[PDB]
C-alpha cells in the first residue's frame, strides 16, 4: 500500500513543480503515486540531485484513478489488420517497391494498427533493427495489454550479448535510431535532452546506440505525453513539435495567426546543473490537433543528405530530429530551408524526400479544421451513455467504429450509411488518383535505365531527376497520409494531379531524348 | 392547386396527341399536370406554335400519382461504391491506364452508381468538362433526391462567365459533347432534333457548346424515357436506338427476326413547321430489354477518325451519334461499315475502338435472353408483398439486393447462397480471363517502344497495330460490360480467349522482329 | 381503360360537388375514377335522379394514384396477435367474464388487430352474428389484402337463405346491428341517412335487418372516411361524431374552446 510523502519538502527545491501541482487538478495527488524519492530527499541539495529518485512511467500509474481512459486506450481494434504490407495490390501503394527503391521502407512498411502496439511494432518491423527483435512467439501479436505492460515482456532479442545494429535476417534493414523512439514512448523523458542534443545529464541522445536505448524502453504512448502529470493540464512533450511551434515561432496553426494565439503553446524548460535540459509545451486549451501532432506529422528522424552538395547529414546533426511543420505545398520549401533530402532513388538516382504520415499538416485548412474541429472529435469522442459519467474515449481509431459519436452528432442530416458513403466517395476518388500517380511515376522510373543505356545526357537525366523530386513528393504525401484524402480532399486532389503532371513531363522529356539518341 | 384545361381545345391541333392520350391509361390525366399552355393556346395557329407552352420534365410531375415507382427509383444504393476508379488493382481493369493510353477515359473512369446520380456524375467526372463542375461541397455526393430535383441544385460551375470547354484542373479532359447528354437526361427532348442533326426548330444539336447545353439540363433519367406521357404506353425516346432498330431496320432483336416482329418498335415522328423534327419508338410490349438499351449499349457519342484514311470525324457528322447495335463478334464489321475508330493508342499508335457498357448487345443470345428473360426481371422486379398492391420496383440495381424476387422465384432449386455462388463462379472466371487478356495486351504494348527503337519496320509495326485493334476489342468489351461475364459467360470466354490469342500473336511477331534487328 | 366524362355537364346539376371539386387538389381528377354515371346523365334532370349512377367505394379507386398510402394502410402487423381474447389471465382483463356477466362481450372480446381486418373481424366475432359468418377456412385469417378487396371474398355465410339474427353455435350472441357497421366501413355512405334515422331515400337504417345490411358491405375503413373525394380535403363522415361536435355544439375539443 502506498504511503504519502510530504510534498512541501519536495517543493522547497522544486518550485516549478509546486507552481504546477498546487494549482491544477492533481493538487491532491501525492508524489508517491509516481516517484520513489526517499534516498533522493536524503542526498539532494538545492542544486545537486544526489541519488536519483525513481519515476514511474508505466501507464498503470495513471490507470489506478483513471481506469476508464486507460481501458479505452488499451483496447485492441481487431479490425485494424495487423502487419498488413502497404506495397501490395490490395493496400495503399501497389507500386511502392518500385517508387521507394533505395529507401529502407522497401524492406517493410505496414499499415498502422492500435496504439497499444506502437513500441513493439517499431521494434519488430523488418526495416528497423535488422530482425533483431521478435515477439516471443507468433501468439503474442494479439497481446495489447502485454505490450502496454512492457515491450520486453512480449519481445525477445536475438543477441543480448551485442548492441550493434546489424541484419539477423537477409531482407531487413537497420533504419531505427534514437529519434524514432520519441514517437513511440516517452519512457526516456528524463534521460534525453531537448532534441536529443548531446548533454552531460542525458543518458541518451541522437547519437546513442539505438539497440541499447531500445532495451531501456518499455511503454507505448505514455499517458503523460498529452497530460502534465503535475498539473493534469494539456501539453505536449515531443521536442520536435515544441521546436517547430515555439522555437521557430511557427505557431500551433501556421496558417492561422489568430487561432495560433488562442490555442497556443508555452514552452517550459527544466534544468540539470542550472543548464537547460528538457522542455514541455503547455497548451492553452486541450487541443488534440496539437497533441496528436506530436507524432502524426511529417518529420525527419534519420540521417540523410544535403540538397546543396549531396554530403551526408548524420544523426549528430540537429536536422536528424526535425518537424517540417509544412503542408504538402510548402514542404519542398521547408526541405530546402534545411538543405536536406532523404535518399537517392535506386533506379533514377534522383534526390528524393521521404514523407511520413502527415495527418496534422494535411488537416490544416480543411473544412473541418477551419470550423474548429479537432482530431479527437472524430477519433476520440466523448462516450455517450444513457446513464453514466461521461469520459473521453481514448480508443483512437477510425470514426467508422463510433459513427454516432464521431460524425452523426454533428451531421444530423445523415444516416450512418450516408456518412460512410461520403467518406468512401473521397477515399475512392483519392485512391484512384494515387494509383494513377503511381502508374505515371513508375512509367517515368522505367524510362531511366532505357535513357541511360541509350546515351541520354546527364543534363537531361538531371532535368528528369528534378521532376522526379516533385512527382514523388506530390504522390507520396498521400500514401503516407492515413485518411486517403479524407482529411483534406481538395488538397489531395490538387497534389496528386500535380504529381501526375510532373511525371508526364518527365516521361515526355525522356521519351523524346531516347528517340533523339536512337535517330542519331 | 392545379386547374384542369380543356384538352379538346388542344386536340383540335394536336391529333397525334389526341390519338395517344384518349386511348391509353392516361386518358383521364389532364394536360395541366405537365404543360402550362395558356399563352400558347392564345397565340398558336394550326401550323405555327406561337408562344411556346412550358412542359414539365421533372420527375415529380409523375411522382404525384406514382410515388411508389418514383421512390423506388430515387433510392440510393449505398453499397454501390461511389467514385470508384476502374483503373486500380482492386477494380475491373487493373491495367486500364496502359491499355487505354491516348483516350480521355485515362483521366477517370469510375464504376457506375445509382441512377439518381447519372447527370451529376456525368457533369463532375474528371474526363468530361475539364473539372468545370463540382458538387457544391463533398457532402452533396450523397444527395440522390437533390440530384433528381436538379443537377444545378447540387453542383457549382467554376466559371459561369464563360461557356468554352477547357481544363480547370491539370489532369482533366473535356470529352463531354451534347450527344453524351442523351443518355443522362431527356430534359432537352423538345429542343433537340432527331440524332442531334441541325434543325431550325432545335435549340441544341451535336455541334452545340456543351457547357451551355449542360446548364440547361437538370433531371436524370426522366420517367418519360420509357413511358409515353400521353398514352402511358411503353416506349423509347433515344434517337440512336430508334435509328438502329427502325431506320436501319436492324430490329429490336437483330439475331431473332421472330422476336423482333413480336416485340417490335413503331417510330412516331413529330414535326415543327411541317418538317420532321423528333421521334419516339413505341414498343409493342413493355420490353425492358429495349428500354434499357437506350443507354446500356456500345455507341459512338464523340468525334473520332476514319479507318480508311485516318481523317477526323467531328461532332457535325452523323457518326458522332451512333448505336452500333452489334454484339462483340459483329462489332469490328459494324465499325468498318461506318468507317470509324475512336483513338490512336498513345504507345502503339494503333487505331483502336473505344467500347462502352454493351449490356444490351451482350445479353442477346444468352440462355436467359433466349428464354424470354429481360433486364427488368433481374434488375427491376415486381415487389413481393404479403399484403399490398404490387408495383414494379424502379430501383434498377444488382439482383444481389433482392435475390428472392430477381432469381429465386425462377430458380426454385437454389438457395440464395447457391445462386450467389453461381454468379460468382462466372464473374470470377471471367475476371481471371480479363486480367490475363490485360497481361498479354500490356506485354504487347510494352514491346512497341522496344521494336520502334530497335529499328523494326513500319510494315511489321502496322501488322502488330492491326492485331492490337482485335486484342483490344475482344478484351475491352468485357471491362466495359458491367456484369463481368454474367450476362453472356460463353461469349465472354470466347472473346477473351480471342484477345489473348491476338496479343500472343503480336508479342511473337514483335519479339521475333526485334531479335532479327539485334542479330543484323 | 377509363374514359373521362364531361364534369362540366355534371356541374350543371351538382353545384355542391362543383364548389368542392373545382377548388381542391382533386380538381384534375375526373369523375370516371369513382362514378359510372352514363345512364344517369341520359335520364336525370336537376330534380329527378333518373338512373342511379354507380359510385365506387373500393379502396382501389384511390390506390391507383396513391399506392404508397394504400400499401402502408393494408400492411398486416403480424405482431398484433390475432383473435386474442381479453378475458384471459395474460391479457387486458383477467376477470372480465365475472365483471361483464350479462353483457354480450362475455361471449368474445378480442384485442384489436390491423385495420385491414376490421369488417371481417366484426362479421366473424362470436358475439356479433351468432356465428353465422366465418372465414372461408382458417387460412384466410392472414389475408389482409383479400379482406380489403372485400369481406365476401374471404367469408362464408352459414345460411344465405335466411336473414334473421340467430345463433348457429351455442356460445355466440347476436349483438350486431346496423350502427356497428358505421365504424367498420362506409360502403353504405350513400344508402344511410344521417344517424341511421328512417328516411325515404335510405336503403339502410338503425332498424334494418343487420344480416341483410352485412351482405351489402365489403370494404373496411374506406379512404374517403378521412378525405373528401371531391376536394381531397380533411373530413369526417361518421354521423355520431358530427352530431356530438356540431349538432350538440360540443366542439372538436370540448375542454378547449380556443382549439
Ligand atoms: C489518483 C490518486 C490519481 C492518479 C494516480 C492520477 N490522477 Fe489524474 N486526476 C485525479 C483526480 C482526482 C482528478 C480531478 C478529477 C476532476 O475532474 O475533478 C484528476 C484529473 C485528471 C485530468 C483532467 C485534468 C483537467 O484539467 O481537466 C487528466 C487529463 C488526468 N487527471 C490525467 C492523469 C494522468 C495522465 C495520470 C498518470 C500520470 C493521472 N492523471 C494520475 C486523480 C488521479
Ligand atoms: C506518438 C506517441 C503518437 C501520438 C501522440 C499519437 N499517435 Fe496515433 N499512432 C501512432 C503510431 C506509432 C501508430 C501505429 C501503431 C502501430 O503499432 O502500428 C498510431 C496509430 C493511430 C491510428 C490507427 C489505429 C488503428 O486502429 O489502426 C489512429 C486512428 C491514430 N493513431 C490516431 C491518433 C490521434 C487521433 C491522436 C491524438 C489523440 C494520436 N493518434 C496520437 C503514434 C502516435
Ligand atoms: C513521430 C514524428 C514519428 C517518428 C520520429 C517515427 N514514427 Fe513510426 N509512426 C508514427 C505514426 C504517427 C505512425 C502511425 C501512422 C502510420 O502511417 O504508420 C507510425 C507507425 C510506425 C510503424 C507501424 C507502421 C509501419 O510503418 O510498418 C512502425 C514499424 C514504425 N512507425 C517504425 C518507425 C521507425 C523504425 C522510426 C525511426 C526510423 C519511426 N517509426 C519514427 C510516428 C513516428
Ligand atoms: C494525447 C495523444 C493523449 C494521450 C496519450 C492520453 N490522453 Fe487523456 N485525453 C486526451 C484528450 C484530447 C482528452 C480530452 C480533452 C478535452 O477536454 O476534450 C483527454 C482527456 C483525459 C481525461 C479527462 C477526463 C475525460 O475527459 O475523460 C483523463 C482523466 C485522461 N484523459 C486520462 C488519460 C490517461 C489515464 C491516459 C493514458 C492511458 C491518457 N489520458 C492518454 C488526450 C490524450
Ligand atoms: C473527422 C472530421 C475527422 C477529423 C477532425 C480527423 N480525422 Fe482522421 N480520419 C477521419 C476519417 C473519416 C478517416 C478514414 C477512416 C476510415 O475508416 O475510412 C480518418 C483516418 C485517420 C487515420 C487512419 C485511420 C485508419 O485507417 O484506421 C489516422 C491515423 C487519422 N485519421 C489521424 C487523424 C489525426 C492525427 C487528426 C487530427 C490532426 C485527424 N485524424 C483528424 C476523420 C477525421
Ligand atoms: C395522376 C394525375 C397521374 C399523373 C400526373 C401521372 N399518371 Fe401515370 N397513371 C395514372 C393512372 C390513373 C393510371 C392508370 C392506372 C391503372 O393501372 O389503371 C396511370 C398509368 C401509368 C402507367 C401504366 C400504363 C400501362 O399501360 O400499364 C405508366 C407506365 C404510367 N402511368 C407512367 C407515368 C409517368 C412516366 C408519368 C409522368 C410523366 C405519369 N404516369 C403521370 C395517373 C397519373
Ligand atoms: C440512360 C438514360 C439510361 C437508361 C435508360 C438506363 N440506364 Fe442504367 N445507368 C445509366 C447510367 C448513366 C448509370 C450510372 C449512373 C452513375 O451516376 O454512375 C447507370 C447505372 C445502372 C446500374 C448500376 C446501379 C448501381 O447501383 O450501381 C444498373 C444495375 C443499371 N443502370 C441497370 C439499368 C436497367 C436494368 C435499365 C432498364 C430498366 C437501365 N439501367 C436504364 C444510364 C441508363
Ligand atoms: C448512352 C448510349 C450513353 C452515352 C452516349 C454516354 N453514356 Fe455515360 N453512361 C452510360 C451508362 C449505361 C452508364 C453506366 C454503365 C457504366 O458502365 O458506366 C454510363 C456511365 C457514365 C459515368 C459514370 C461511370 C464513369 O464512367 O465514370 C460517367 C461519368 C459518364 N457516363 C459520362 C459520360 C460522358 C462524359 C459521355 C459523353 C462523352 C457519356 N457518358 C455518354 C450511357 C451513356
Ligand atoms: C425505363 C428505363 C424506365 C424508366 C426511366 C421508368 N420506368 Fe416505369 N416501368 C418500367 C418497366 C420495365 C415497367 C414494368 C413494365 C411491365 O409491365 O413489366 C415499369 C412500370 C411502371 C408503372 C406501372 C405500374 C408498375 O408496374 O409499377 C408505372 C406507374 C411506372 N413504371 C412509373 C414510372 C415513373 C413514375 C418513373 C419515373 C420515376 C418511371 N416509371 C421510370 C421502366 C421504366
Ligand atoms: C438475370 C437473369 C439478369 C438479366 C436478365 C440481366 N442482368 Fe444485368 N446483371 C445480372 C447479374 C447477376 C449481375 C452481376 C451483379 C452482381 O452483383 O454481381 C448483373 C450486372 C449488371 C450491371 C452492373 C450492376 C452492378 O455491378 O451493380 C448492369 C448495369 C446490368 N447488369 C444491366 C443489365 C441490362 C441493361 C440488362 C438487359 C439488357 C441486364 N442487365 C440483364 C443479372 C441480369
Ligand atoms: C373518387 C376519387 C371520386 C371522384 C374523382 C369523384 N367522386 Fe363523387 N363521390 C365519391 C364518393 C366515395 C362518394 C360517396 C359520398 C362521399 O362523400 O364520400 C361520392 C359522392 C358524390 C355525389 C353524391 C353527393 C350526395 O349528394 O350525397 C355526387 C353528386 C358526386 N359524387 C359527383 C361527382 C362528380 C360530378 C365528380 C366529377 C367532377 C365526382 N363526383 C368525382 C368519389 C369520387
Ligand atoms: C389520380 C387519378 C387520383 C385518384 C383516383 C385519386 N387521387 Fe387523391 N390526389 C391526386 C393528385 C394529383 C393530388 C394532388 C397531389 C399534390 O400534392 O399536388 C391528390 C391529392 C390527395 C390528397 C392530399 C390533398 C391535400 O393535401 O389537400 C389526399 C388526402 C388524397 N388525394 C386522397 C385521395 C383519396 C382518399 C382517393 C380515393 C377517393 C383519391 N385521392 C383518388 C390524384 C388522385
Ligand atoms: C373506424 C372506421 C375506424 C377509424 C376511422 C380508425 N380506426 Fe383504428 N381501429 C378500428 C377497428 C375496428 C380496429 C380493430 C380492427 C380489427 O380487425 O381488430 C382498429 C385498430 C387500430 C389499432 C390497432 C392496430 C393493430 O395493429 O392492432 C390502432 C393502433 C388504431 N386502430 C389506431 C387508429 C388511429 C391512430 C386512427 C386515426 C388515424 C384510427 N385508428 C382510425 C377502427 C377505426
Ligand atoms: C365506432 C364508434 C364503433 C362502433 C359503433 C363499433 N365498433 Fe367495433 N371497434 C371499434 C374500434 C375503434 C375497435 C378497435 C379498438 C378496440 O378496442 O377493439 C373496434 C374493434 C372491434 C372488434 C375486434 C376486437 C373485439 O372486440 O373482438 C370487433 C369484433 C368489433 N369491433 C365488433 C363490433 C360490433 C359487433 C359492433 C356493434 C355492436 C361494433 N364493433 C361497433 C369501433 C366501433
Ligand atoms: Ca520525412
Ligand atoms: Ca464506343
Amino acid at each position: 500500500n502506498l504511503k504519502p510523502v510530504d510534498a512541501m519538502q519536495c517543493f522547497d527545491c522544486h518550485t516549478q513543480i509546486e507552481d504546477m501541482h498546487t494549482v491544477g487538478k492533481h493538487a491532491t495527488v501525492n508524489c508517491v503515486h509516481c516517484h520513489d524519492a526517499t534516498e533522493h530527499v536524503e542526498t539532494a541539495s538545492s542544486r545537486r540531485m544526489g541519488e536519483r529518485p525513481v519515476t514511474r512511467m508505466d501507464l498503470e500509474a495513471c490507470a489506478t484513478c483513471h481506469t476508464a481512459q486507460f481501458n479505452s486506450f488499451v483496447e485492441v481494434r481487431h479490425e485494424s489488420h495487423p502487419r498488413l504490407e502497404k506495397a501490395t495490390p490490395t493496400s495503399r501503394s501497389p507500386m511502392f517497391d518500385k517508387l521507394i527503391a533505395g529507401h529502407g521502407f522497401a524492406f517493410e512498411h505496414a499499415e498502422p494498427r492500435s496504439h497499444a502496439f506502437m513500441l513493439v511494432d517499431h521494434f519488430v518491423v523488418d526495416r528497423a533493427y535488422g530482425g533483431r527483435f521478435q515477439f516471443k512467439n507468433w501468439q503474442k501479436v494479439t497481446d495489447g495489454m502485454g505490450a502496454v505492460r512492457g515491450a520486453w515482456t512480449v519481445l525477445t532479442d536475438a543477441d543480448p550479448e551485442s548492441s550493434d545494429q546489424r541484419r539477423f535476417l537477409s531482407q531487413t534493414a537497420t533504419a531505427a535510431n534514437p529519434v524514432c523512439l520519441n514517437c513511440k514512448t516517452q519512457d526516456h523523458i528524463l534521460d534525453w535532452a531537448y532534441m536529443g542534443d548531446e548533454h552531460e545529464a542525458a543518458k541518451w541522445s541522437r547519437t546513442s546506440e539505438v539497440v541499447e536505448f531500445a532495451r531501456d524502453l518499455n511503454h507505448p504512448l505514455n499517458c503523460f505525453m498529452c497530460h502534465d502529470p503535475h498539473s493534469a493540464g494539456p501539453r505536449v512533450v515531443r521536442d520536435g513539435l515544441i521546436n517547430a511551434v515555439v522555437d521557430r515561432g511557427l505557431g500551433t496553426y501556421p496558417h492561422d495567426p489568430v487561432k495560433s494565439e488562442q490555442q497556443g503553446m508555452t514552452k517550459v524548460t527544466f534544468q540539470r546543473g542550472r543548464e537547460d535540459f528538457r522542455a514541455i509545451g503547455l497548451l492553452d486549451t486541450a487541443d488534440s490537433n496539437v497533441m496528436c501532432a506530436q507524432c502524426h506529422v511529417e518529420y525527419n528522424c534519420n540521417p540523410g543528405y544535403q540538397l546543396s552538395d549531396g554530403s551526408r547529414v548524420g544523426m549528430d546533426d540537429r536536422r536528424a530530429n526535425h518537424f517540417f511543420w509544412a503542408n504538402v505545398f510548402d514542404y519542398k520549401e521547408a526541405a530546402q530551408e534545411i538543405d536536406f533530402f532523404d535518399f537517392r532513388h535506386a533506379t533514377t538516382g534522383a534526390a528524393l524526400p521521404k514523407l511520413q504520415h502527415p495527418e496534422a499538416e494535411t488537416f490544416w485548412g480543411s473544412v473541418h479544421e477551419r470550423n474548429g474541429v479537432a482530431c479527437a472529435d472524430c477519433h476520440m469522442p466523448k462516450v455517450q451513455l444513457e446513464n453514466g459519467k461521461v469520459y473521453t474515449s481514448h480508443s483512437q481509431r477510425t470514426p467508422r467504429d463510433m459513427m454516432g459519436q464521431a460524425c452523426l452528432n454533428c451531421h444530423a442530416e445523415w444516416t450512418e450509411d450516408q456518412a460512410l458513403y461520403a467518406i468512401d466517395y473521397i477515399k475512392n476518388y483519392t485512391h484512384g488518383k494515387i494509383v494513377k500517380s503511381e502508374y505515371w511515376l513508375a512509367k517515368m522510373i522505367d524510362l531511366f535505365p532505357v535513357a541511360k543505356r541509350a546515351g541520354v545526357s546527364e543534363d537531361v537525366l538531371n532535368q528528369a531527376r528534378e521532376l522526379h523530386y516533385d512527382a514523388h513528393l506530390y504522390w507520396e504525401w498521400w500514401t503516407a497520409e492515413n485518411s486517403v484524402g479524407f482529411h483534406n480532399p481538395d488538397q489531395a486532389r490538387e497534389s496528386l494531379m500535380t504529381s501526375i503532371s510532373k511525371s508526364k513531363e518527365a516521361v515526355s522529356l525522356l521519351n523524346d531524348a531516347i528517340d533523339a539518341q536512337v535517330a542519331s
